[PDB]
């Protein structure tokens, strides 16, 4: 049985592939629309039958907390009893897991080319590392190394409140607390946040938004369009910084601080010249705790995947 | 028999014998900073006072536990580990963060050194974050790796504080005008209270007293003070909110353990608090952490304890 199953789920997009069981690596994989079949069991099914493959065991990262057997996503319709789901493949295994836990567990199958460092040194090996990432949500997981195990620590990291740096950054979380009430972090930084940013930067200024998505203040900041636009992701870099920095003092990360691709690769050089890693040391007195911590931006098209292989592998007994 | 253990915080050293044995803690003394050159002078000390040879020690420090270099910010006192456990012939030195002590002690302490503000029963297993507000904000995780309970250090007191109305926005930038990051240590701690209360009077247009942390603490409780009421109220949510957030980011459906440094004190105002409401007041992630408990420690030395307990379980003890 050479193969597992492996899935990354986000929303309306289910990806699924093969893990080979015996170096980890990722191949087949195949993405489809969540309102095209009515839940995960049915794509699996599909996925399967569609290769010709015989499947025993499988992991399946998904972006929402994963809390107990019943999950439900928010982000689309489906719901679905772990169990039941086990049962009905007939798997010996199905480890379903959130979508950070599965990018925490893809950094030690990562190699030089799939990370850019943003600052700081080296790594301190066996030391804590963090991982966020901003895209439809803002994703927080924490990665540790104990014994030979690398252990994922799960949680929901980018809903704590937005932490303000400035009085304009201030005025912003006043709007935005007017009109929804608590602020998270992930109502900033994120696909979605972005665009509360913007917003929220014209109303500062008595001005009236236009209705613009994320790919369109992206698309204007790097063409220089629109000082608003370019604010926007001005402000998004920075407050990014921050709250990774924060991350690294909170539990100590001298093995490093990861972000998970998400929107940032649409503007790598925008990302690169920001004060992003100012914005990372700018802690006071404590700039000098995490001013060697290294920053690296993931480039893999696929850690969701290779988390999930990874995490599947060490659940089956393998050593990374 | 015994080994030595170590609670180091500002102008004080606490010193103990702990039974490796049992993990039981003995004539503890607590001895003044400034009346000495050196904790290894302390420690020297104590060990003659008492008669019994010890070639095992565990001292908690309330400073980031780097590497070999120690250096301390409220004294100085800066000192060379691998030195110090030559100096004093020492088979084990091993000097730990003040909260990573705490830490290790949650997994011993029984229901009466615990006091629960709201949730239901910790989800066995699951991690468990510990903060409390002192002369500083401390924070450590601990989590459950392979039969055993693993501690996580870090200096989460120091992330940037996150206010979350007008007037804790308000206090924000009138710190943020006086210094310059504003971590949340600025806000949860001793001095912190006294920055509160500065900037609550400057934020009413007035001029503030030169007044200490146990300054804002009595007049708030005695009710003669309505700023120093209000800094104490304010405290109480900052708190509760600062618990929340740590909960929301490592799951820690372990418990959330607020380390008692200067809570006991106003323990009654603290139970009268916005406390809780604070700590669950997160959208709808309110649900999230609405059934994760609160404990304050009234163990009067977790430190000296968790130290004892580090110790034992580096010389070979399961804990
Ligand atoms: O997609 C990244 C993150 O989005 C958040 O809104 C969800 O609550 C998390 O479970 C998820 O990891
Ligand atoms: O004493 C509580 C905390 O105070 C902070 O100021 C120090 O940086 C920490 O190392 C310590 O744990």
């Amino acid at each position: 049985t050479k193969y597992a199953l492996v899935g990354d789920v986000g929303g309306t997009n289910a990806r699924l592939a093969l893990c080979d069981i015996a170096s980890g690596e990722i191949s087949q994989a195949k993405t489809y629309s969540g309102l095209d079949y009515p839940s995960l069991e049915a794509v699996i099914r599909v996925y399967l039958e569609e290769h010709k493959v015989e499947v025993k065991d499988g992991c399946i990262a998904i972006a929402c907390p994963i809390t107990g057997d019943w999950v439900a996503m928010t982000n689309h319709t489906w719901a679905f009893s772990i169990a039941e789901m086990k049962k009905n493949l007939g798997f010996s295994h199905l480890e379903i897991i959130n979508d950070f836990t599965a990018v925490s567990m893809a950094i030690p199958m990562l190699k030089k080319e799939h990370l850019i460092q943003f600052g700081g040194a080296e790594p301190v090996e066996g030391k804590p590392i963090a991982v966020y990432g901003a895209g439809t949500g803002l994703g927080v997981a924490h990665l540790v190394h104990v014994d030979k195990r690398w252990v994922s620590l799960p949680g929901e990291g980018g809903h704590v409140d937005f932490a303000p740096n400035s009085e304009e950054e201030a005025i912003i979380l006043e709007i935005l607390r007017a009109e929804i009430g608590h602020v998270s972090a992930e109502r900033v930084l994120s696909g979605p946040g972005l665009v509360n940013l913007y917003r929220a930067i014209v109303k500062a200024d008595n001005r009236l938004p236009e209705n613009l998505k994320p790919k369109d203040i992206t698309e204007r900041a790097l063409a220089d369009s629109c000082t608003d636009c370019r604010r926007a992701l001005s402000l998004f870099c920075v407050i990014m910084g921050r709250f990774g920095g924060n991350l690294a003092l909170n539990l100590g990360t001298f093995g490093g601080v990861f972000i998970a691709g998400g929107i940032v690769p649409r503007f790598l050089e925008f990302f690169k010249a920001s004060g992003f890693r100012a914005a990372f040391e700018d802690k006071g007195r404590f700039k000098e705790y995490v001013h060697d911590i290294p920053v690296y931006l993931i480039v893999h098209d696929n850690p969701g995947l290779l988390g999930s292989g990874a995490h599947l592998r060490q659940t089956l007994g393998h050593i990374l």
